[PDB]
């Protein structure tokens, strides 16, 4: 099994051998644990074409998650549980979450127009300062939690953890996700590690080489199942490409126009509650 064909291997796989488990909600899954996929970035991008994916979405969502936003807003303005405050909340203020991990970790919070440079742990421009000062380093991991677990005094766990590796001139990156919704979440996370992906070995002078997905509880939701089964009778078609447009030095600079599919032909959209 290769390219999006393990994806369907997995989703198969899941609807044959899937023990029935509940989350959070009390709503119900399919289950197995452990799974990996690896898919080549090399000359290809591997936006799945048994459905359409909202390309743009992953684009935005990743361009917000870079530059560490924690307003609401400056999502819901390109068009794309959790209790906590009032006037802030209103407001769109988040709080510490999301890309504010990966680029301010474990720093202060104030509020979200609030000026941050320089604290806390820059997790991506270690990343990137990683990889151009030791390749061969095995450390070169960056981490994302789950706004829900965040009271982190609590030393709670991440929810992915991204490694990537050097060799020959060709960036990779494997993505351990600790649960993985295999319907709808996935196929997002697919492109959206593998964007990251092609901006850092882009601003490194690197070459994509393989993005490989690692799940721990890889699951699908019951009213999942008929959809999913359909999709299952769809023949993949070769991946799109990726191109970026113009050549960027920093991580900072990248801008939703930098970048263009090519030759990307999906099957049409399925839509999943
Ligand atoms: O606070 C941490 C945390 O809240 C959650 C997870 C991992 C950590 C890992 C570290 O190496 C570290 O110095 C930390 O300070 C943390």
């Amino acid at each position: 099994p290769h390219g999006e064909l393990q994806y369907l291997g997995q989703i198969q796989h899941i609807l044959r051998c899937g023990v029935r488990k509940d989350d959070r909600t009390g709503t119900g899954t399919l289950s197995v644990f452990g799974m990996q996929a690896r898919y080549s970035l090399r000359d290809e991008f591997p936006l799945l074409t048994t459905k359409r994916v909202f390309w743009k979405g992953v684009l935005e969502e990743l361009l917000w998650f870079i530059k560490g936003s924690t307003n609401a807003k400056e999502l819901s303005s390109k068009g794309v549980l959790d209790s906590l405050g009032f006037s802030t909340r209103e407001e769109g203020d988040l709080g510490p979450v999301y890309g504010f991990q990966w680029r301010h970790f474990g720093a202060e919070y104030r509020d979200m127009e609030s000026d941050y440079s320089g604290q806390g742990v820059d997790q991506l421009q270690r990343v990137i300062d990683t990889i151009k000062t030791n390749p061969d380093d095995r450390r070169i991991i960056m981490c994302a939690w789950n706004p829900r677990d965040l009271p982190l005094k609590a030393l709670p766990p991440c929810h992915a953890l991204c490694q990537f590796y050097v060799v020959n001139s060709e960036l990779s990156c494997q993505l351990y996700q600790r649960s993985g919704d295999m319907g709808l979440g996935v196929p997002f996370n697919i492109a959206s590690y593998a964007l990251l992906t092609y901006m850092i070995a882009h601003i490194t002078g690197l070459k994509p080489g393989d993005f490989i997905h690692t799940l721990g509880d890889a699951h699908i939701y019951l009213n999942h199942i008929e959809p999913l089964k359909i999709q299952l009778q769809r023949e993949p078609r070769p991946f799109p490409k990726l191109r970026i447009l113009r050549k960027v030095e920093k991580i900072d600079d990248f801008k939703a126009e930098d970048f263009q599919i090519e030759g990307y032909n999906p099957h049409p959209t399925i839509k999943m509650e």
